[PDB]
């Protein structure tokens, strides 16, 4: 059998009822006008968001559920900064989706609802669930677009969609599994099956110490799961001298926080502490994908954060790959102590621009929680670059501030070049921040702390409870209208 | 409108609900409110800015040119119904004086007093993190701030040309 | 709009289809099968507590909500210690109930589903919400019997229902509202308006004094908010000098702590620490509404505990009314101060029995949960009563020791002959009935500690988020039984 999901606007003021997209209409029209009679009698009209199930209208549709779109013309929202009926869409899409599946519809067919991109995003992120380890499984809903039209924009959501999900399957998976060799293979095979103009070295522990990376080498010894230096690279520029444009990800496969041990309350959420480079390889598997006229090169070191005989201890003293040296006063804040060696590496691609991801501070979630990703940057014009995209895929980001203020709290250290907390406990993020910076001499930098949008309960509509995977389409929609 | 107290120490938006509504009377060209509102605040940006919640684009804006000017710098925050929905939900009545959760608190406490604002050119100042100095303006000695009157004593001086 | 809820048993194996009860079959009659070829078509079977919804069947009924019974033999389950069949109904009701309100309609006709106390119960506990002070609220939904063979049964549940939605509105009304005199003032009206037959006396700090009751006291005088004693007189039996059954309930309005002041979080909960004081009263008043032919009486203490300078400080000594002598070490375990004096004064009665309420400890939360409310009684025919009860009712209650292995725990006392808080934290709520027991020379007595079933989230179906009233049903059914 198979389902159907059709897309009403609220009513306007002059209209003298809500009105049907072009889709719906047709569909009222095939079933003699069955479809506005019975919404009619069904009651009150259908708010954005809202859905209501009708059912045998058609032999070849036994449930249809009909969606509320909002108003037709919604554009960008000055005040939230998205773009409002895209995520209208997305949300309708999704609750859509979500109601046929509970009917146990193998197959779906979805209105484009005048946006087929962003009816395709709402679908299959809509859809997803992490449920490979459970015996009892929904069903597996197979989404397409209804009608031909708009088939192009329909694909090109379910590509960024993909993109996203890679991402929160990387996340959601439990750290035994969820390996830094693991991690490496799963990027290694969707990056060559998205392009062959691609390259990917899955660095083992040998070359990290003849890179001399002290700083990450530190951080994975107490832990008995072998470290990976994960370097991928997409050739896509017809100028294959082209200067890249570099992403790096914080890696950390379980983050236990050491002999500065953590919390036992949601430690599992740990699991996801290597979002960072989940959502950075994402975006650049999604950009090899769309073959965009662009070179790019991907960095993610990968280990676990455990305790044991030979772990980091508090007061160690260990050398990045610049020479400085940093004092462990917490192990637990080994995030910016393996990107440290990771953005250094990073100069050596003479790049475009340096854009870094991490799941760094629980202080960035005290700060703006999931409404959006802390970028800190010293370029205003990639700033204003990543903000515009972001309004574009509803996944928003905010900024953060990058003051020397922050900095004279990290480089006051009693015995090293930089100490790998701040001298108060006053604004986290940016004291995390400056030290990032402290290993960056380059004009166009950007560090996104995703450490708050980590996870969904319900905040995005679009998305179930789980690890969100956010903002992998941002960094994909700021690729694409780079190459542009 | 009903507020549900579930944390008494949450107590600055409650006395600020009330002077917000009053000022509406006056028929104002805009109104700004300052607060020492809460440690989130001081969590997210400690003493380098004032937080900035604001509806208005042009109010920022003067916001932070006085600001580049006297020095006593000042940071936008988001105003975002995402945090909205967080306080109108509540289990007795209209709005809860604390969120449902711990993540952002100084943007669900602009929420909440947000809920208290009709007005176009609305500002809220969460001011907690620079309440103290201790070393970070090299200018004041150890001891409160006084932070950012010079800010707003050069925004009203601008305004006023 | 009028809605209707109709009810679907599961399909037994030498069935060819899954049975509508008698009112369902007859509606699918009336439409020539058209409910059954609509259900047909749309998928699955509808499997217990679970719904679905079909518009336009009829011109009078535009919604029909069809909702899961189960099995239609269900009786009762000897591992669950309650009666499976009528815990079905309630939980298919109140979410057949929830669908016709989200559609806001303002009248439904429920199928009575082979038990219409159970069906009329799913309703009127399902729709309930305490929204008095919110701006915004659903629409008011009016629930009556489909059909008109079950009259008597349907509005017996009515009645039971009512009587536990009067308790969760005592307990949810926030505690400036609901103050001593503001409680005791509503179980009068309510009381009175159940029958002439009643007697209601509000007694005044000056009674309290008299009455040389200074444990209770002790506890009163941390606030400003004046104390009273509730003594309600429900006159039911034909012969009026036939001894009295007795409840005691506590009466906490609002708990701090005092001195020993509580931790910040979720303390907003404590509004509800006089729901010992709600079920007692709430079941004095429907015993009353049914004209039960038996004598009760019911006995509340109630006053807040709040620090202040006049406030309980650990170490006092107090004196009961019976002359013992308390250390009160912590000044947050006052619900057995208050308590020790109400005891006290119900053996002056004369009465049959003796069953007290309360929210009492945290300990029989992490006991029990919302599991069963917890019973310490020394009487195994009582015990029995309230267990059988239980059954019927679906609100649980289970069994706790008195053994004098717990009461050696608080009469080792420093200062005088008990003390408030055992020498050690295990067995918080065994402890605690021992404490109480040091009040008690009565054969036949019973404390029910309520604190694991002060709210629900989603264990019981049929209740929406909050206060849950439990377990007024099972001490109405008790008395029911009694009286008979
Ligand atoms: C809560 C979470 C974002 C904490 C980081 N993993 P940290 O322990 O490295 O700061
Ligand atoms: C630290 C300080 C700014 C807290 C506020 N006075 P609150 O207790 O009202 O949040
Ligand atoms: C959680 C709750 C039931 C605790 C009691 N009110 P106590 O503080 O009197 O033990
Ligand atoms: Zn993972
Ligand atoms: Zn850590
Ligand atoms: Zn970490
Ligand atoms: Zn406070
Ligand atoms: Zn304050
Ligand atoms: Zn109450
Ligand atoms: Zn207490
Ligand atoms: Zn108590």
């Amino acid at each position: 059998t198979k389902g159907l999901v059709l897309g009403i606007y609220s009513k306007e003021k002059e209209e003298d009822e809500p009105q049907f997209t072009s889709a719906g209409e047709n569909f009222n029209k095939l079933v003699s006008g069955k479809l506005r009679e019975i919404l009619n009698i069904s009651g009150p009209p259908l708010k954005a968001g809202k859905t209501r199930t009708f059912y045998g209208l058609h032999e070849d549709f036994p449930s249809v559920v009909v969606v509320g779109l909002g108003k037709k013309t919604a554009g960008i929202d000055e005040q939230e900064n998205w773009h409002e009926g895209k995520e209208n869409i997305r949300a309708a899409v999704a609750a859509g989706c979500r109601q046929i599946q509970d009917l146990e519809i193998p197959s779906v067919e979805v209105d484009p609802c005048g946006d087929a991109q962003a009816a395709a995003e709402g679908a299959v992120l809509g859809l997803y669930e992490y449920d490979d380890l459970k015996q009892k499984r929904k069903v597996v809903v197979s989404a397409k677009l209804h009608g031909s039209e708009d088939q192009e924009a329909w694909q090109r959501g379910v590509l960024f969609a993909s993109g996203q999900n890679l991402a929160r399957r990387l996340m959601e998976t439990p750290a035994n599994e969820m390996t830094p060799t693991k991690f490496a293979e799963i990027v290694e095979e969707n990056l060559k099956s998205a392009s062959i103009k691609t390259d990917v070295f899955i660095r083992p522990k040998s070359w990290i110490e003849e890179q001399e990376m002290g700083s990450f080498l530190s951080v994975a010894k107490g832990s008995e799961e072998p470290p990976v230096f994960l370097e991928i690279h997409y050739k896509g520029s017809p100028n294959a001298s082209e200067p890249p444009l570099v992403f790096v990800g914080k890696g950390i496969t379980f983050d236990s926080g050491g002999i500065s041990i953590k919390a036992a309350a949601n430690m599992d959420l740990m699991r996801a502490d290597m979002g960072g480079a989940a959502t950075i390889c994402s975006a650049i598997v999604s950009a090899a994908k769309l073959d965009l006229p662009i070179n790019i090169v991907g960095l993610a070191p990968l280990c676990e954060n455990m305790p044991s005989g030979k772990a980091n201890k508090p007061g160690d003293v260990v050398r990045a790959r610049n020479g400085k040296t940093i004092q462990v006063d917490n192990t637990d804040a080994e995030g910016r102590l393996i990107l440290a060696d990771a953005l250094c590496y990073a100069h050596t691609f003479n790049p475009k621009v340096i854009i870094n991801a991490a799941t760094l501070t629980g202080a960035m979630d005290i700060a703006l929680g999931s409404g959006a990703t802390g970028v800190f940057t010293n370029s205003s014009w990639l700033w204003n670059k990543l903000f515009e995209a972001s309004i574009e895929t509803g996944d928003r980001v905010w900024r953060m501030p990058l003051f020397e203020h922050y900095t004279r709290q990290v480089i006051d250290c009693q015995l090293a070049d930089v100490n790998n907390i701040g001298k108060y406990r006053s604004a986290g993020a940016c004291t995390a921040a400056a030290f990032l910076k402290e290993f960056v001499t380059h004009p166009k930098w950007a560090h996104l702390d995703i450490a708050g949008v980590m996870t969904n309960k319900d905040e995005v509509p679009y998305l179930r409870k789980g690890m969100a995977g956010r903002p992998t389409r941002t960094l994909i929609e700021f690729l694409f209208r780079f190459s542009q």
